[PDB]
């Protein structure tokens, strides 16, 4: 869920505030369509479509599901005790969390008019 991915990155990216990552680019937080302005947001843009695939899953809602996992010595874990729905978005969440700590950060592209730049 939201919450863990939260804590993925707090934890791959301790560094930074997590909401600087929550609206940057045309795909990092609501946004989800348009160029990807960089390689964050390509991380982003990689992120959405990995959760519009698992939701294709019953009643799979990568929001929402509460998966098993752990951050711990610097490393993420997707635990074994996930179905095929909390695997596939813990994935997601995980490769992404890892995606945004190898990306530069461009203060240029926090918060971009969606609208108008990301059609
Ligand atoms: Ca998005």
């Amino acid at each position: 869920n939201l919450y863990q991915f939260k804590n993925m990155i707090q934890c791959t990216v301790p560094s930074r505030s997590w909401q600087d990552f929550a609206d940057y680019g045309c795909y990092c937080g609501k946004g989800g369509s348009g160029t990807p302005v960089d390689d964050l947001d390509r991380c982003c843009q990689v992120h959405d479509n990995c959760y519009n695939e698992a939701e294709n899953i019953s009643g799979c809602r990568p929001y929402f599901k509460t998966y098993s996992y752990e951050c711990t010595q610097g490393t993420l874990t997707c635990k074994g005790d996930n179905n095929a729905c909390a695997a596939s978005v813990c994935d997601c969440d995980r490769l992404a969390a890892i995606c945004f700590a190898g990306a530069p950060y461009n203060d240029a592209n926090y918060n971009i008019d969606l609208k108008a730049r990301c059609n």
